[PDB]
């Protein structure tokens, strides 16, 4: 009786366990090393799917999955996903507060966490269930609620990322199945990845990066590697990881390489299987690309520009060797099918190499709005200003740029805007500058 | 320096020729003796036609005015506007030179491309002027220089706007994402011929030129001067080897009236497709009669999302049937019935507005912000979200098995003129009925006292018609929809 995506209509299900039928039994995660395959894989998402339609949620009924990057974490958001359930993913480390902010602002009708996982006294008004290969273990029921969803579509809610936005207020971005798919679409179009690829991956679930690095891999038919949060501290344990499980590409912010370049230099430039590394978030500072460049010299480096409104928007290859003159990284070009007018303060084109004007980006990829803030969504997303009587919208990006001679895209940083407004680092649980933690100082 | 779609965006361009890249040599037209097209010609014929509309200068967003009926040299122009990001505004060379002004008033496009032969002259000197036919594109006034600042077309950028002055901008991606739904549900194969009827004016003969090319089937394009007369039409349909006929209900009606026996001859049509409006069941019931090895496909949908859902009809079709069936929405479309509060009706048999979740939908109303608030807004069942749904004017119930049926428009003591119209085709001898509204006026395809006792016998005295006219046929509009303005005149 419960509504499951169809295999036509844009949906993860599908996107991501569509190498179950080319490669069953190729390995979809490498874990410590044990591979688990598509067939297994999409095993898992069944039997989640099936435990999950018994307790009658609604399409746009909302789960929150607490857990970091696991085989468990990935099978129960692709089951989330085929029954049109909107999944928000919550760090284990997210403090019981901002949790409890969450819960009620999305209302969802379920909380699901690791069989092992330390959460206690979610609400008595939500469900709670644990996940393992065992199953989805249900603790108490979801509310009785009436079905009132017939068909899941492909502008349906795939998953919402919860942050503090830059008021005070709880900013929830809304993301559709085919809003995302159209990202795994665009990137995969670009050939950054191959089957044969081991993709270690760093981000905590709750941040995109980590829902970029699953469907890249899945999505290509290769292999996701998740790297304990834990490893990330120790990095002779990291680059332990990374050698006994054979990545060939690693994924993180800039934050994850801080460490190892500090202590263990000698140990990084001992990675031979590594063909490539994939950062965004922030800055990569130069003197630490030119020193991670220089100990993996036959290592791709991809600069990925984007903000979660839109998962992402440029993929630009770090020039190799870096130029000796170099001030400023290229985000180089959006993806095929994306488009990026700078404007000035009063929206107007800006025409002039070297001159920085406000992203307004153009996408497939575009998110839906801000849960429960249809006045912040009417600020962000908003009449295309080169275009204004079409009612067509674009991402009001927040975010400066500027071009080179050959239309290349610089970040010139936040129309909001380690120095602060002093100079100086303390980490966000997404491996950004904690500038706010600094700044009480 | 022109921007054109890449091979990986959803574009008409890359939807309709990708039949060109598997099977070049296959026909993508059908014209009349007879001659084919090659999908390889067209595509020629596009390259062509966007080589010269790239030299204008015209930036993505920039709007063209295709008036024009559905020819090879048409589609060739819109799927060469398509490829640029240009959004084509399609309008009947028939439409009168008031509304043509109107639009160009309204749209301000950089360019305005007619045939040839074309009959139109007075057009704006703001406005670029154009002819496409015969060797090519003939620029008479270039449109006004400007600077192209978009870099690169995108799935979201506008392929088209509708007028009527409301203007329906439909992006690429809402367009191809309706042709893919209903490839999916498998109507139409390579080997079909689709007779296509419409305007180019009218989304359906964007439908028909879609679902045909999009397959790699062979488009039939039926000119109105072989429409008008029912013997040259069934001669048209036979002479092209037709296999399936797209109208709105009143194709059919000259030709069930004057020659049933020659419409039972047509053994190559396979399929009939309708939409606009309600095929009269008793016209509906003689047609499938007539063609008992033709399935006939019911299209309901709007503009706003070009379409919804297609329902064959029941064969055959129950002589006790009140109403035909618009099923249930394709794969990826999702409706509610909701009442005046927003509040699901869950109840069979009781209307509520219909609201639609679908990939296809509209991005706006062209210049008319308020209405696109009033129509495309927050799903009543998840507010928060931001995701917008089609409030669509249209009334709707379920049966038991949760089909749809029409119950009318909401714009429609109140009076049901769905339920007067109905009524009055119990009535033997009565194959079609308009009902509108001061008086109750209804008019009827075929004395008058037992008609209108019939009526007091089943329905409320302020529901019975006043005066009860026999007509020959029903005035149309130029997209084929019952002229409800023309009899509301006589
Ligand atoms: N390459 C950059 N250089 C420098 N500042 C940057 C950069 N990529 C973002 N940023 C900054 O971070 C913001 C985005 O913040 S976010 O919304 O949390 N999203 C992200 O951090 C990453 C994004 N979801 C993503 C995921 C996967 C692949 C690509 C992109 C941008 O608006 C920039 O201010
Ligand atoms: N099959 C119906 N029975 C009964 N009332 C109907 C029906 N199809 C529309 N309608 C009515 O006509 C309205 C839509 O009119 S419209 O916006 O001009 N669009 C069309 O008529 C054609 C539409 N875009 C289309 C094109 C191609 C394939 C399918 C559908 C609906 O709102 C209904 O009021
Ligand atoms: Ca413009
Ligand atoms: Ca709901």
């Amino acid at each position: 009786r419960a509504a499951r995506a169809r295999e036509s209509v844009d949906n993860l299900y599908w996107f991501m366990l569509a190498a179950a039928n080319s490669a069953p039994d190729t390995p979809a995660f490498v874990t410590r090393v044990r591979t688990l395959s598509y067939r297994e894989l999409r095993t898992r998402v069944d039997d989640f799917a099936a435990a999950l339609a018994e307790l009658g949620l609604d399409v746009d009924d909302r789960v929150v999955l607490e857990a970091n990057v696991t085989p468990d974490a990935v099978a129960m958001l692709l089951a989330c996903s085929l029954l049109g359930l909107p999944f928000i993913p919550v760090s284990p480390e997210t403090p019981s507060g901002r949790l409890r902010s969450i819960l009620d602002t999305a209302e969802p009708a379920l909380f699901a966490q690791a069989e092992d996982g330390g959460r206690a006294d979610v609400p008595a008004t939500v469900g709670t269930a644990r996940f393992g290969a065992g199953g989805l273990r249900v603790e108490r029921a979801p509310r009785a609620r009436v079905r009132h969803r017939r068909e899941i579509v492909g502008t349906d809610t795939a998953y919402i990322i919860f942050t503090s936005g830059t008021t005070g207020r709880p900013k929830g971005v809304v993301m559709s199945h085919r809003s995302v798919v159209s990202l795994y679409r665009a990137i995969l179009e670009q050939g950054l990845i191959t089957p044969e690829d081991r993709i270690a991956t760093t981000s905590p679930l709750q941040f995109d990066f980590a829902l970029f690095d699953i469907g890249l891999a899945l999505g290509t038919g290769a292999a996701l590697v998740p790297v304990p949060r834990e490893e990330l501290n120790w990095p002779r344990r990291f680059l332990a990881f990374l050698g006994d499980t054979g990545a060939t590409q690693v994924h993180g912010v800039p934050s994850i390489w801080r460490p190892v370049l500090r202590h263990e230099p000698e140990l990084l430039a001992g990675l031979d299987r590594v063909r490539g590394i994939l950062f965004t978030g922030e800055d990569f500072p130069l003197p630490e690309l030119r020193h991670l460049q220089g100990l993996l010299p036959h290592a791709r480096i991809v600069n990925g520009y984007g903000a979660t409104e839109s998962m992402a928007c440029s993929f630009t290859e770090v020039p190799r060797p870096i130029p000796s003159d170099l001030e400023r990284l290229s985000i180089g070009f959006p993806l095929p099918g994306f488009d990026v007018s700078l404007l000035d303060e009063h929206g107007r084109p800006v025409e002039e190499i070297g001159v920085a004007g406000q992203i307004h980006l153009r996408a497939p990829s575009m998110f839906s709005g801000y849960w429960d803030d249809p006045e912040a969504t009417a600020r962000v997303l908003v009449s295309d200003p080169l275009d204004p009587r079409s009612g067509r919208t674009v991402l009001r990006s927040g975010d400066l740029a500027y071009r080179g001679e050959d239309g290349e895209l610089y970040f010139a940083g936040r129309v909001d805007a380690v120095a602060l407004l002093h100079a100086f680092i303390p980490l966000t649980v997404n491996g950004k500058v904690d500038r706010a933690d600094l700044a009480t100082r």
